[PDB]
């Protein structure tokens, strides 16, 4: 039987935006047998830089489950998109920046992201590489998610902060993924988070854990991602 385990990465595997901590977390998982998937809102050039720094080779999904990325020749990379492009979502954000005083990705200096997201200086270039979605750092008026839902977009909440994307979730890309590890044996499902961009991964897997307060029905409240290992570990 397969374990797989899904997990989010901001404020629940890693504290903030270093690596270094999760290495223990990722060692511990592996030698478990788990098969570690990401599926965070960060983006795929985030994304690999984390999977580089923790040896994790597998699959894994961007931008709230925008894509999921699948290594070349990973089943017995190969890109499945899900969602919109973000260009569509700049221009009708564009749109809309001078009526809700909107502050983004698209229209921010680096030294703002930095002070808006407390992201190291160096990382700060791969979290500007979007593919799929833009990040509402701020507005001074409200009302703009009302206008982006009418516009068939969908407006999320981060762990930070709120994400415009398109016709996906963390869920359906999950989903779709673990149709492809079925094909393979059955499957013991886990998922972990922290935000309400997590609740649509929830709904798809047997055991569901959230660091943090937030509740959620099917989940189990922790206060960290160390809890999660102790408790699997029974
Ligand atoms: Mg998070």
């Amino acid at each position: 039987m397969i374990r797989l385990i899904f997990l989010d990465i901001d404020k629940t595997l890693i504290p903030g935006y270093e690596p270094d901590p999760a290495k223990p977390i990722i060692e511990e998982l592996k030698d478990m047998g788990f098969e570690i998937i990401f599926n965070s809102s960060k983006t795929r050039a985030e994304q690999e830089y984390y999977r580089k720094e923790l040896e994790v080779e597998t699959p894994f999904i961007s931008e709230n489950g925008s894509a999921i990325f699948i290594p070349k020749g990973y089943f017995p990379y190969i890109v499945i998109e899900l969602g919109i492009r973000v260009e569509k979502i700049r221009e009708e954000l564009k749109k809309l920046e001078n009526i809700y005083g909107l502050k983004y990705y698209g229209n921010s200096t680096k030294e703002e992201i930095e002070k808006f997201t407390g992201m190291p200086p160096e990382l700060v270039p791969l979290a500007m590489e979007r593919e799929y979605s833009e990040t509402i750092f701020e507005w001074s008026r409200d009302g703009w998610e009302e206008v982006l839902v009418e516009g068939g977009f969908k407006v999320t909440m981060g762990s930070r902060f709120y994400t415009v994307h398109g016709n996906s979730d963390k869920g359906k890309a999950a989903k779709i993924l673990l149709d492809f590890y079925k094909r393979l044996g059955q499957i013991e499902s886990y998922a972990v988070g922290d935000s309400y961009n997590d609740f649509p991964m929830f709904e798809v897997v047997d055991k569901v854990f959230i660091v943090g307060s937030l509740k959620h029905k099917k989940a189990q409240n922790v206060s960290s991602i160390i809890d999660v290992l102790e408790v699997i570990k029974h």
